[PDB]
């Protein structure tokens, strides 16, 4: 046991985009072995957010990915101690976000302490003009480096005017104890904002993920 079929999530994120700060909290649930999850998210400070919520959504846990038995699962093995990660998100227009998640487990509920910091998004660009629609589904590429796990992914935001806005994600995953390291593999993801109020003070977010290799 320790990884149960059904588990819960609470989180807090504190952050800032272009020096304007904000914080959001949320609760949710999901199935680790099915790679599915969902959550509700409320802006507690800095609302109404003046930039595209989509930049936050991949920051709001790779335990919720379906691993087959022939690929080692760095994430499920890491609990109950858990793990953290860091990431920079490098947008084609020179906007850059750094984020971190510290993940712990209390009973059947994961707990995330998130930091998010974005800078240099142009005023006319699609993040600050809120011209984004969704992330496309993706394939993350995961490899070992210096004893820890890396995950790189080419991501794309569909723009409401048509076309896409590209971002490169480089994530380092750090387990809090010794676990077995996997060989090169992939994680397919698909993240969707399933509902939201007008200024996104409330968001319902969904993701499903599946590992594969060879
Ligand atoms: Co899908
Ligand atoms: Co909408």
């Amino acid at each position: 046991s320790v990884i149960k079929p059904d588990m819960k999530i609470k989180l807090r994120m504190e952050g800032a985009v272009n020096g304007h700060p904000f914080a959001i909290e949320g609760v949710g649930l999901g199935k680790p072995f099915e790679g599915k999850q969902s959550m509700d998210l409320k802006v507690k400070e800095g609302g109404p957010l003046p930039f595209a919520y989509d930049i936050l959504t991949t920051v709001f846990n790779r335990v919720f990915a379906k691993y087959p038995e022939n690929i080692v699962d760095y994430f499920k093995q890491s609990f109950p101690e858990g793990y953290s990660w860091e990431r920079s998100m490098n947008y084609e227009d020179g906007g850059i976000c750094n984020a971190t998640n510290d993940i712990t487990l209390d009973g059947d509920c994961y707990i995330y302490e998130i930091r998010f910091d974005g800078v240099n998004f142009p005023a006319n660009g699609p993040v600050m003009q809120k011209r984004t629609v969704k992330w496309e589904p993706s394939t993350e590429k995961l490899y070992v480096r210096d004893g820890v796990l890396k995950g790189d992914v080419n991501m794309a935001l569909s723009l409401e005017g048509g076309g896409h806005y590209r971002c490169d994600f480089k994530t380092t995953y750090k387990a809090k104890k010794v676990v077995q390291l996997p060989d090169y593999h992939f994680v397919d993801h698909h993240i969707e904002i399933k509902s939201h109020d007008k200024d996104y003070s409330n968001v319902n977010l969904h993701e499903h993920a599946e590992a594969h290799s060879e």
